[PDB]
Formats: C-alpha cells, sequence, structure tokens
C-alpha cells in the first residue's frame, strides 16, 4: 500500500505500522507525530 512522508521531518507513514489503513482513509485532522502537521504536508513515497 501507498507509504507517505511527511515534507516538514521526513517522518514514514507506512500502512503495515497503521493496522493496513490507507493514509488517505485516515481521519481528515490526523497530524504528523513528530512535528504536528497536517494531511496536506505528506508527499507519497
Ligand atoms: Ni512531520
Amino acid at each position: 500500500m501507498q507509504k507517505y512522508v511527511c515534507n516538514v521531518c521526513g517522518y514514514e507513514y507506512d500502512p503495515a505500522e497503521h493496522d493496513n489503513v490507507p493514509f488517505d482513509q485516515l481521519p481528515d485532522d490526523w497530524c504528523c507525530p513528530v512535528c504536528g502537521v497536517s494531511k496536506d504536508q505528506f508527499s507519497p513515497a
């Protein structure tokens, strides 16, 4: 499934580590656990 990376802190969202929930299905207000930015600051990787 599609991995996403934080444009500020490079935190990797790997769906394998998040219950195989796709990034686009995470609640809208989900934030980067490191730098606190919103999902719109993530790029596919
Ligand atoms: Ni971040």
